[PDB]
């Protein structure tokens, strides 16, 4: 079997990279060469993707000695570790992120989304869904939640867009963004201790004051990951989901005439449209066998949620769009102990923004032809479209 260059490319910007599907149909565990040159393995089938993401012999750590590297661009993510430390940090954050807790945020989220739609109507059609909605909505939600002041949202956006671009920026430019953001965050931690607010970063800081094993540096790392993860995938997801509905107008119509379909339609939209083309990264802590493939300890094993969510072994007519698809346990939010901390938040965000968008614009339509669309970051873990021009 050949060794394939990773990451993979899209042919047509609206469909996931075809090599994912080719491998999924032909090779249970594929051989790859990552962007650093190091060799890795790749699973694409639904059951294998779940397995790799959940099994305790697979580490999320990217700092294991002698282990192959996905990238050379790294940042310290205290939460991106294995247990028992991971479990402690999870226990630290997870109460604030249940469905019940997030549900309290729904009315505020409605206000934010309604305002952004108001702005859209004020500049008139056509509008770019990305800049008008997909970016400001989750970036505002996550900044308010964590306690970042509105006046620093633009700078944060710059740093964040830089850090999640695993390609297209040099070491120096990338590292500058990383250091700028961390430094900003140490400053914010400071300010939050100095003058507490009703936000989450305050509570974290207060907690750290009383716990000498929970450093300000830890809180900084947590806030960093919460900002990146809280803004980027959601931003990509909201736009691609909107685009997807516009590409399936009968489904769009169905959804506008029955808002009860909104929660399940959001799950399907995450299954159909990935927030990026990067496969999730693991490293083996011991020897593991998957089928005929014997994977030695300290090997890189990548798991494609994109391929898995289109796996016809698990989903009927996977290239189709079913708003109330039964048994829709897609992998877009991960699986196991690292399952997305912001699952409920992402769900509510998507439901609110899409529902509002649809209420406002009963004749919403793509202002362009699909052939005009472009895929923004082919070499990065996360990616959306350059623009999504709409009219109403
Ligand atoms: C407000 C929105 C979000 C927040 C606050 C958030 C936060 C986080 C955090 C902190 C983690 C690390 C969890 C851990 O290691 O224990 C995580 C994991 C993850 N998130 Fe989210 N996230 C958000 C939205 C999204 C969206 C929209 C997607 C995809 C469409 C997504 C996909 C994932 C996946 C796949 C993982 C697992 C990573 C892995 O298994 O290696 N997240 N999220």
């Amino acid at each position: 079997a050949t060794r394939h260059p990773y990451p993979f490319d899209r042919a047509v910007p609206t469909a996931i990279p075809p090599l994912y599907e080719e491998l999924r149909e032909t090779e249970r565990v594929a051989a790859i060469t990552m962007a650093t040159g190091d060799p890795g393995f790749l699973v694409t089938r639904y059951e294998d993707v779940r397995f790799v993401l959940s099994d305790p012999r697979f580490s999320v750590r990217q700092d294991l000695p002698g282990a192959p590297r996905l990238t050379e661009m790294t940042f310290e993510s205290v939460m991106t570790t294995d247990p028992p430390v991971h479990t402690r940090l999870r226990r630290l954050l997870s109460r604030d992120f249940t469905a019940r807790r997030i549900e309290r945020m729904r009315p505020r989220l409605e206000e934010i989304a309604e305002g952004l739609l108001d702005e859209m109507e004020k500049k008139g059609a056509p509008a770019d869904i990305v800049e008008s909605l997909a970016v400001p909505f989750p970036i505002t939600v996550i900044c308010e939640l964590l306690g970042v002041p509105m006046v620093d949202v633009a700078r944060f956006r710059g740093w964040a867009d830089t850090m999640v671009s695993l390609t297209g920026y040099s070491m120096e430019d990338w590292t500058a963004a990383r250091d700028a953001l961390e430094s900003y965050l140490d400053g914010l931690v400071a300010a939050k201790r100095e003058n507490p607010g009703s936000d989450l970063l305050s509570a974290l800081v207060a907690t750290a004051a009383e716990d000498n094993e929970l450093t300000d540096h830890d809180v900084r790392s947590l806030s960093l990951i919460l900002l990146l993860a809280g803004y980027e995938p959601a931003s990509n997801q909201l736009g691609s989901s909107v685009l997807t509905l516009l590409r399936f107008p009968d489904r769009l119509a169905e959804l506008r005439r029955d808002p009860g379909l909104l929660p399940s339609a959001v799950e399907e939209l995450m299954r159909y449209a990935p927030a990026g083309d990067g496969a999730l990264f693991r490293v083996t802590l011991e020897d593991v066998t998957i089928g005929d493939t014997h994977i030695p300890a300290n090997s890189a094993v990548l798991a494609s949620t994109q391929a898995a969510n289109w796996d016809p072994r698990r989903f009927d007519d996977p290239t189709g769009l079913r708003l109330d698809r039964p048994d829709n346990q897609h992998t877009a939010l991960g699986h196991g102990i690292h399952f997305c901390l912001g699952a409920a938040l992402a769900r509510v965000e998507l439901q609110v923004a899409i529902g509002a968008l649809l209420r406002r614009f009963p004749r919403l339509a793509l202002a362009t032809d699909e052939s005009g669309l472009r895929w923004s970051s082919p070499g990065s873990m996360l990616s959306g479209f350059a623009e999504i021009p709409v009219t109403w």
